[PDB]
């Protein structure tokens, strides 16, 4: 598994010709973020993207394998905000609902009560419905962010957090995910420190909603540990000049992401964690 397949993305992701490299099928929103956060503080902060390259006619941007320096890596896809889907889709969904059926199954088994009468008659809900009710069961909403998967050493994938929401349940997946290595996690400490700290300098950060990208911890046995701002498929600009604080809480038409509440809370609880 490399880390744009961990991301759980499309299934196009695949190795380039360069040692190093990866593949990840070209998105117009992550192209233009990607060329852009190579000029900006967070250039270090984000899977180095060496363009575009075209392959059986697909456009894939050629990233960094932020896998590619570790030896064995675990990886934990921690998605970024209090919201997870742009204010866009959700106008969209308003306006012109894609009802999802597996969606609504998935918020049927989880939980029965949460789709409506009308969403229970559908048998489906609106991705953006789907994904507010999975930021209140997950941390999202309450916390910024949402660990979304897990990679381990041993090959193992788990995604199964979808109900993680609270700070603790939050801990104790980052916890069992750092398995103990201290080093790594302040590594991960130091790194989301500076994250931050380049998060709140960053031109690209203040000028963009930054939705539904992760914080991708890698780490290692080595105790190698980085952490990448990944997955700025719906990242977007805000209107000239409009910034966002990235703390706010989201309140539809101001963009806002929480992306920083999540950071905060993120660092937080590694901050927590560490003492621990």
């Amino acid at each position: 598994m490399s880390w744009v397949q961990l991301a759980g993305h499309t299934g196009s992701f695949k190795a380039a010709g360069t040692s190093g490299l990866i593949l990840k099928r070209c998105s117009e929103p992550e192209r233009y973020c990607l060329a852009r956060l190579m000029a900006d503080a967070l250039r270090g902060c984000v899977p180095a993207f060496h363009g575009v390259v075209e392959r059986d006619g697909e456009s894939y941007l050629q990233l960094q394998d932020l896998l590619d320096g570790f030896d064995g890596p675990c990886v934990l896809d921690c998605k970024m905000g209090v919201r997870t889907y742009l204010e866009e889709e959700l106008t969209k969904a308003r306006e012109r609902p894609k009802l999802r059926k597996d969606m609504y199954k998935k918020m049927l088994a989880v939980d029965p009560e949460a789709p409506t009468e009308e969403e229970h008659a559908q048998r489906a809900v609106t991705k953006p419905r789907y994904m507010q009710w999975r930021e209140g069961i997950s941390s999202s909403t309450t916390l910024g962010f949402r660990i979304e998967g897990i990679k381990k050493a041993d090959g193992s994938c788990s995604t199964d957090f979808k109900t993680t929401r609270s700070r603790e349940q939050v801990l104790r997946v980052f916890e069992e995910f750092v398995q103990g290595d201290e080093e790594v996690l302040r590594r991960y400490l130091n790194r989301l420190q500076q994250i931050r700290d380049t998060l709140e300098v960053s031109e690209f950060f203040r000028r963009h909603e930054v939705i539904g990208s992760s914080l991708l911890f890698v780490h290692d046995h080595c105790h190698r540990a980085g952490v990448w701002l990944i997955d700025f498929g719906k990242t977007t600009p805000l209107p000239d000049g409009q910034i966002l604080d990235h703390r706010r809480p989201w309140e539809e038409g101001n963009r806002e992401d929480g992306y920083l509440l999540g950071l905060d809370n993120l660092i937080g609880i590694l901050a927590s964690l560490a003492e621990r």
